[PDB]
């Protein structure tokens, strides 16, 4: 770049003390501001599973107990009474759900965005992706990070170096450095004060930000594995709720869990014609004694059918379906009060960051993992067999996520052509005694035989949708490492660029699952 | 975009020469066709290695081997096969090699043909400039192996042919002789040739020597060989002892130099690189540097800047051939005489490579230094790694242990004594600035810098006599430090300068499971 101007980064607001106390072994202790700021972060997690994790507890106390001037060094979490801090949190939670409004925050939120959210690079205006420096808080990763529960210390202007053009105005701030690095694209830089990792501020719509955001989705899905039981319990509790809006939302979430059905309002053309909760009409659903049948004919003339065996489903499932169908005509929409905002608000209250898209990524990724884990390594005899199994796993995820498609236009004859190719190769090598020739015919035979079986199996399904969007590429990198074969050949050049981040990423989480025996 | 690109393609392996050998399966003599014999002979070449005792290696090998007998024997297990006839041919041919190869029958002529093939295939022209091609030989087929735990170990690597190979050439470059599978003109690609590995499915590329692709591949290869040595160090040591008992005195001297690699991590001594040229090495030892006592041997080397290096080996549990060869080399020499007069890296690496293909003095000392670092970090409780700066501190103390092990001893820095006092004052001041600290922001900013000052002071004292950079750049597998970062959660990239992060760029993609499993034990 030639010139680059921006207003730096927005630092978090200081913590506001509330005069709260805790009890340690019966002794009331008045919290200092930093003590209270940490006790408050812990309290905000009071209803999460993390505060029951002994590694999480020990890491938190490592930073917490250091603030007590030498006292309480051998205290454990069970000997601290946080109830005063919990009560403040619950009170603020109730107050936040009661102030239906003082909407002058939009002027203040918009004022920050206009001030810090835009950089001007070589005369052009560009949005900044991450201009807010996050406030201090408790560190968390995907579930097994060794530093989980440790405090992330507050970052100040002096820790931050800004990248600016030489003729740009130095924005207000006690910055630690202003560098004129025409070579590098980043806007601001600083070291994370817990992990030692370098933190960068990038323009929106850049390679670094999209790779980060792409990987973050699959990371949330991996984390979901730790919480899926609780999610399912809260979906069913929602179905039993007294509030009809809650029952309807919970039922849409039940359909995500059970059928991997999308919400129905996403506009992306890859899935816009597939079934979704909001496009279900009364005529698409039949409630029977032992099952619920779904039968949906889409715009593309694709008929999608699945059923749910009610034998071992909770009774509240049929109860809410009956409630929503009651009194409606066959052409009426079933889910008339649903959209992605309501669904993701419900899910997000169970697991922060959880959305329907993350949920379906977890589903598709688990299906692929479980399919491949069931294959004895001795059956994976070649690169072609490796690809074949990878694709059958992709197909299982496609059918699970309802990525049904109209058959390829000339599928009928192309199968005979693959059947012809198999036939012709079949005895082409039967009349060739040279083993160098009888070997390079054997190789294309199995490639053709596997490619034929695959071509029959994939006719009605678009595998690309889940391969591009819902299957964690770490599963296929791990499958490559587990078996020895070339997993990059599962992907187009385009998807290899999209998943460039997988090259550096650990696959221990998946590979340990394959290697269990 | 290159504009023109000219080369002669790649050199294909020589065809296998059948020998008319047979094996026995369940007592039935079976005559081997060419491919079966080729595979049986490869297996026989490993008859005295651990690999042929590994059930995974066996199953993989039998998967491809039994496939050659298309109807019969599809049920056979490895113990039902009698390879003794192939074993005998191998032993006969290797005993035959115990007479003359480094003579003129296989010296000048072997040399001449080697240079002839290099002149034919080793050079490309790109945009009118001539460049050496790094890997113009297609490797012959054989039994696949990785670093020790590869899932395809024991599988056959099938022969590659001209018809399998794509060449990348300018549109109007001459088409080199050969039945190439395809000629492309891809101005966006720097590779010269490409084919699929017929076992692993990985795409194989031919590159110019001056590429990142080759530099990175050669850098990682050294550390991979050192990782693989971990499984074989006992056998290597026994073959060193065996060399010490050889009847040829030149092999005995070479063996003793290799023994000093193993026991003291002592370099050969002939490498010109200034990083190590002033440290002790086998070829730099003189009679007065070595005291042979009754149950131990003491080394006392006085080098540049009056730096004295001293280490000793306890001999009482050592095999007597160690003392034997030392006495042999010391006898008839007086003060000032060089002990190892027929030693260089070529002879040493020839000897080591006969034990393990690709093994060299540098690979051996990389294994030593890497194990030292791994063992040091593995013994550290996670509770002690309390911060990024503590993490870096322990990493450097491990680095120092490898420096001491590999004899990278140096004279203390010019102003060390005063550069130690100055840090003692800066910590003294830093503590008083933190007692009078006020705001939380201030109490933490000084705490940050104080902890850094105290650790750096203790480091500065401990590293006075050793150059840590040599082993960090050359002998410590960076996967150890990446794994240390993953085990603890801290940023391992700060262990490295920008230069070393470039050299070790390959570690970003590399698995560290082999080391991390050891830390997580
Ligand atoms: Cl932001
Ligand atoms: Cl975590
Ligand atoms: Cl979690
Ligand atoms: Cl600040
Ligand atoms: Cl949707
Ligand atoms: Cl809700
Ligand atoms: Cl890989
Ligand atoms: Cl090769
Ligand atoms: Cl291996
Ligand atoms: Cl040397
Ligand atoms: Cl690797
Ligand atoms: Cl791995």
């Amino acid at each position: 770049w030639r010139t680059l101007v921006h207003n730096g980064v927005a630092l978090p607001p200081p913590y506001q003390p509330k005069g709260l106390s805790i009890k340690i072994r019966g002794e009331t202790v008045k919290l200092d501001p930093l003590q209270e700021e940490m006790a408050y972060a812990w309290a905000l997690k009071k209803d999460t599973p993390y505060v029951q994790d002994p590694v999480f507890q020990k890491n938190f106390l490592t930073d917490f107990l250091k603030t007590f001037n030498g006292r309480f060094q051998d205290v454990t979490i069970n000997e601290i009474d946080f109830s005063e801090v919990y009560e403040y949190v619950e009170r603020e939670r109730q107050l936040k759900a009661d102030k239906e409004y003082s909407a002058e925050r939009k002027r203040l939120r918009e004022e920050l965005k206009a001030r810090y959210g835009w950089a001007e690079m070589d005369g052009k205006r560009f949005e900044i992706a991450n201009w807010m420096v996050e406030p201090p808080g408790i560190f968390m990763g995907r579930g097994n990070h060794p530093l989980r529960g440790r405090w992330k210390p507050r970052v100040y202007e002096e820790d931050i170096t800004l990248n600016l053009g030489e003729d740009a105005p130095v924005p207000p701030g006690n910055w630690g450095q202003i560098v004129h690095d025409h070579d590098s694209m980043w806007l601001a830089r600083w070291d994370d004060k817990l992990t030692g990792k370098e933190k960068y501020v990038w323009l929106s719509d850049t390679a670094d930000i999209k790779q980060k955001r792409d990987k973050s989705k699959y990371d949330k899905a991996e984390m979901l594995e730790n919480h899926i039981d609780r999610v399912r319990e809260k979906i069913f509790k929602g179905l039993r709720s007294k509030e009809p809006k809650m029952r309807e939302i919970a039922l849409a979430c039940y359909l995500i869990d059970r059928l991997a059905m999308r919400v129905g309002d996403e506009k992306d053309p890859d899935e816009a014609d597939t079934v979704g909760a909001t496009t279900l009409r009364v005529e698409h659903v039949k409630l029977l004694e032992d099952r619920i049948e779904f039968d949906f004919l889409g715009k593309d003339s694709v008929r999608w059918q699945k059923s749910i065996d009610l034998r071992n489903e909770p009774p509240e499932v049929r109860q809410v379906f009956e409630e929503l169908l009651e009194g409606k005509k066959e052409g009426d929409q079933i889910f008339q009060n649903i959209n992605s905002r309501h669904v993701n608000r419900f899910l997000g209250k169970i697991v922060k960051g959880l959305t329907a898209k993350v949920f379906r990524t977890y589903i598709a990724t688990k299906i692929v993992k479980d399919f491949l884990a069931a294959i004895p390594r001795e059956k994976v005899t070649s690169q072609e067999k490796f690809i074949y199994y990878a694709k059958l796993a992709n197909l299982k995820a496609a059918e699970a996520l309802n990525h049904k498609r109209a058959p390829p236009k000339n599928w009928e004859q192309s199968i005979q052509k693959k059947e012809e190719r198999v036939k012709k190769l079949m005895q082409q090598l039967r009349e060739a005694e040279s083993e160098k020739k009888k070997a390079r015919i054997a190789e294309r035979l199995e490639k053709a035989e596997l490619n034929l079986d695959l071509a029959v199996k994939v006719r009605d399904y678009n595998l690309a949708t889940s391969l591009r969007n819902y299957i964690d590429p770490r599963v296929y990198k791990a499958w490559g490492r587990y078996t020895g074969y070339e997993w990059r050949k599962i992907y187009t050049a385009s998807l290899l660029r999209k998943f460039k981040w997988v090259e550096k990423a650990s696959v221990k989480h998946v590979l340990q699952y394959f290697a269990e025996k």
